[PDB]
């Protein structure tokens, strides 16, 4: 069980782990108050399993989407925030961290899959996605691809079907309808065809994945590649040239890429509201705390607004609020999860061609709302 006059921050071995040690050294200095940080594995389900007695950590980080998994079944703690504090923030940033007009959170940090391409062979990156099919042909002369993803998971073709017109669920009245899924919608239904017919006519690849796709650019086959902000850990010795940019458009229309904020959550057992909020507000959500985290993880963007404009200095950063501003954020009800697996279903039935794109949209639609 852990114990009072503490704070423990759990980390996923993967984003910001030794730059928030760095913090909590100067917490201590300034008062006294340790600061230990741990990354076990698997430690979803054992979070919220500990957690109830509030014997294991006492601060967590995630995703807004998985945030709405605790808190529905009541093992979470509340929060109070001020004016300076939901003003500092941006409105659609709460929206991430509320599921029945109730906050339960606070998102600091955003991230989202925006494009990172070489400035080596491919000087002007495709602001189109009409202008990547063209590219696939000429950069496969010289002996090299041209743009790759992710080919398990629809999350990935999102803003390429989405865009045209397609969603999971209806916004209104407040909430979001389960009962209203934008799949076989006239744009999406155009939308899928793009991607399918390209696979059919020799324009990609079937064994592609995020991994795969992560070593071409290493290496320095493809000019363009999609990664989460996972990837800016892997250069460091080699030295690469990323560049940052909102997914492109299609038919002069903007993408609906998915949203992943990052904030904190707080066990209602006894871990510490007290030093928590006060270690979170003036030591994780300022210059201070931000860019000592920064300095060896980079997040990105973010949701405070002051410190938005610092991290705006470089377009880099500029690209990963617009993704997120254009792109639309996941809701908080448990029929997401039947989302997750539907869609699944639904794009490989169609790229395997076991059923049509208004099928593989009709079946998906009807197993949401189910």
């Amino acid at each position: 069980k852990t114990e009072e006059g503490k704070l423990v921050i759990w980390i996923n071995g993967d984003k910001g782990y030794n730059g928030l040690a760095e913090v909590g050294k100067k917490f201590e200095k300034d008062t006294g108050i340790k600061v230990t940080v741990e990354h076990p594995d698997k430690l979803e389900e054992k979070f919220p399993q500990v957690a109830a007695t509030g014997d294991g950590p006492d601060i967590i980080f995630w995703a807004h989407d998985r945030f709405g998994g605790y808190a529905q079944s009541g093992l979470l703690a509340e929060i109070t925030p001020d004016k300076a504090f939901q003003d500092k923030l941006y409105p659609f940033t709460w929206d991430a961290v509320r599921y029945n007009g109730k906050l339960i959170a606070y998102p600091i940090a955003v991230e989202a899959l925006s494009l990172i391409y070489n400035k080596d062979l491919l000087p002007n990156p495709p602001k189109t996605w009409e202008e990547i099919p063209a590219l696939d042909k000429e950069l496969k002369a010289k002996g090299k691809s041209a743009l790759m993803f992710n080919l398990q998971e629809p999350y990935f073709t999102w803003p390429l079907i989405a865009a045209d017109g397609g969603y999971a669920f209806k916004y209104e009245n407040g909430k979001y309808d389960i009962k209203d899924v934008g799949v076989d919608n006239a744009g999406a239904k155009a939308g899928l065809t793009f991607l399918v017919d390209l696979i059919k006519n020799k324009h990609m690849n079937a064994d592609t994945d995020y991994s795969i796709a992560e070593a071409a650019f290493n290496k320095g086959e493809t000019a363009m590649t999609i990664n989460g902000p996972w990837a800016w850990s892997n250069i460091d010795t080699s030295k690469v040239n990323y560049g940052v940019t909102v997914l492109p458009t299609f038919k002069g229309q903007p993408s609906k890429p998915f949203v992943g904020v990052l904030s904190a959550g707080i066990n209602a057992a006894s871990p510490n509201k007290e030093l928590a909020k006060e270690f979170l507000e003036n030591y994780l959500l300022t210059d201070e705390g931000l860019e000592a985290v920064n300095k060896d993880k980079p997040l990105g963007a973010v949701a405070l607004k002051s410190y938005e404009e610092e991290l705006a200095k470089d377009p880099r950063i500029a690209a990963t609020m617009e993704n997120a501003q254009k792109g639309e954020i996941m809701p908080n009800i448990p029929q997401m999860s039947a989302f997750w697996y539907a869609v699944r279903t639904a794009v490989i039935n169609a790229a395997s061609g076991r059923q049509t794109v208004d099928e593989a949209l009709k079946d998906a639609q009807t197993r949401i709302t189910k």
